[PDB]
Order: structure tokens, then sequence, then C-alpha cells
């Protein structure tokens, strides 16, 4: 297993302390009903613990030693990390192992960062953080603590593989929770929900739940699929949108701005809207199964195979009063 002791021990001592009234039970239960699990755990267990000599979290996620490591030592790490494929969120550069992930999560980062309130000093929740890539970038932009939640064992394992290789860094943590499970912590400075809203049956309740994690004057940063149109334009696909099951709402950005108004957010701004291109999302050596090219109408990339407008992503920023 993995021990969440460091985390509990950490939040025992800060403004997240009340979370201990629910978290350990929920994590215990999650660990209970987890029984290729061992492949993923051994990958983490068997990687060495290295303190990086150089650590860049400001412009990438890059770690290097003073003395470059043996060809064989790189290969051990390479092949253990290859055991945690598919790697979707990244990329990561760790002692010369370059994990070119399906997504250029960096692009999403470059398009979000400039519109943010200064992250320096902040405590942050990242809902649906995947591998945790963005959490490390949040550390680089000078956040005090970055906490993520994603109820997927693979991604908990990927994150722990990276932290281990980053010298067991304690400034970020991935809890295998789902966003439904949290109470109203009202303790985070900034909350990120990226690539999550459209997977929720109840989009307004998602926004309220996010709002319930924020201090007064906290900042929400919301990113999700979208469609062109006025306030009143909102697509709800059928069984498959870009081959994804369980897609619910894909509103227009203007519609999303209105939802946030309804859910009581303030100073809302559309900050980026960006067609997702096959150079932002694709097959790699570290993710071998289908990707965006396959989910697009082969004769018209402005549409999905099913025949819907193609993936488009907005970034909305907003403040809780
Ligand atoms: N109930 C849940 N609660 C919290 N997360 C969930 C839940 N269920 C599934 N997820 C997680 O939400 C993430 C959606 S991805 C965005 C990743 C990153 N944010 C990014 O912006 O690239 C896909 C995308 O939109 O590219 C996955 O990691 C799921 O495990």
């Amino acid at each position: 297993m993995i021990d969440f002791g460091n985390f509990y021990s950490l939040i025992a001592k800060n403004h997240l302390s009340h979370w201990l009234e629910t978290l350990p039970a929920q994590i215990a239960n999650w660990q209970r009903e987890q029984q290729l699990f061992k492949q993923w755990s051994n990958a983490v267990e068997f990687l060495p613990e290295i303190k990086p000599y150089r650590l860049d979290l400001l412009h990438s996620v890059t770690a290097e030693s003073e003395e470059p490591l043996s060809a064989g030592q790189i290969k051990r790490i390479e092949t253990l990390m290859r055991n945690l494929m598919p790697w979707r969120k990244g990329p990561f550069s760790l002692y010369g192992v370059n994990i070119d992930t399906e997504w250029r999560s960096d692009w999403k980062w470059d398009r979000v960062l400039p519109h943010l309130s200064d992250l320096t000093g902040r405590t942050i929740l990242d809902v649906g953080c995947g591998s945790g890539y963005h959490m490390w970038r949040m550390i680089g932009a000078g956040a005090h603590l970055a906490v993520g939640i994603d109820p997927t064992q693979l991604f908990l394992c990927q994150f722990e593989a990276v932290r281990k290789l980053l010298g067991n860094d304690q400034r970020a943590h991935l809890l295998p929770l789902g966003i439904e499970q949290l109470p109203a912590l009202k303790a985070f400075d900034t909350v990120f929900s990226m690539g999550v809203l459209y997977h929720r049956r109840s989009p307004l309740e998602h926004l309220w739940q996010l709002k319930d994690q924020l201090v007064n004057e906290g900042e929400l940063v919301l990113e999700t699929l979208v469609i062109d149109g006025d306030e009143n334009t909102v697509l709800v696909p059928g069984d498959r949108y870009a081959q994804m099951r369980n897609v619910y709402f894909i509103p227009s950005a203007l519609a999303l701005k209105n939802w946030l108004k309804k859910c009581g957010f303030v100073d809302i701004r559309i900050a980026d809207v960006s067609v997702t291109t096959t150079e932002e999302q694709r097959r790699t050596e570290w993710m071998v199964t289908e990707s965006l090219a396959d989910f697009l109408d082969p004769h018209d990339p402005g549409k999905t195979v099913e025949g819907y407008p193609a993936p488009k992503r907005a970034v909305l920023i907003a403040r809780k009063p």
C-alpha cells in the first residue's frame, strides 16, 4: 500500500485540520476495496529515492543529478516508469527519462498561468489532478501546498513515482478521493477544476462544491470542454463524445459564465478558449492506445467521429465573495 500518514500529520498542523474528521475513513475504505495493481505498486516501491541536485518546477518538471547517472540506472528507472503507462498528463523529465505524455499539459498551464492571482504562498486544491503534473507547476509558481484529488489507482501510483524521484517532496499530495466525497472545507486559497465539469451529472452542484472548498475571496479556476454560442447554447451528447463515455454538459463559455453567476461566483472572466489540436493530445511512446486523431471525423477535424463539434476548451476564472 501507500501510507497517508505524512499527509495527515501535515494537515493536523495547518488550516486543513478539520479534514481529519472524514479523510482517513474515506481513504481507509478506498484502500479496502482495492484488492494490474501489484505491477503499479512495485513500480513505485522499486524506483530509487533520489534527491534531485537540480529541480525546475517553474518552467517544466525537470530533475537532474549533479553527476549524470549510469546508462543502466536510467534504464531501470525508464522501465519501471514504463510499467505505469498510460502516461497522459505531463510531460516529466527525470534524470534523463523523458516522459512524453499524451497531453502537453504544459500548454494548458501556459494558457492558465497569466490569468491567475499570484500563487505564491497559497494553499491549493486541484480537483481531478491526474498524474499531478500541474501540482508540481503550482509548487514552481511558489504555492505553499498543493493538494490534489483523483480516485484512480494508476494516477496515485504515477504521482508517487514522481514524488519519490523528486526526493520525496512533501509540498504536494494526491488523495484518491472523488470530488463528491469532500465536505465544505472552505479552506483553499485557489481551486482548480480542469477537465472535470463535463464528467459530472450535476454541473451546477459541481460549481457549488468547488465554491465550498474556497475561503472568502478565494479564486476558482475552471477549465472544461465547451461549444461556440450565446448564453443559451449547451450541448448534451449521447453515449459518446470524442469516444468518451459519461460526458454530460458542454456549454458555451458564455453559458458557463452565467452558471457561475447562478452559483454565486463573482468577477467572472472568460480567459482562454482554444480548439484542442492533435499536437496538444496524441499517442506517444508513453501512451500507446487511441487518442484525439482517432476521435475526430477523418474527413473534417472540426467534428468528432460521432458528428459533434470538436473538442474546444475554455478557462474561466472567478472569485468567491
Ligand atoms: N469523481 C471525481 N472527482 C475528481 N476527479 C475525478 C472524478 N472522477 C474522475 N475524475 C478525474 O478527472 C480527471 C479528468 S482529466 C483532466 C486532468 C487535469 N485536471 C487536466 O486538466 O489535464 C481528462 C481531460 O479533460 O483531459 C481524470 O484524471 C479523472 O480520473
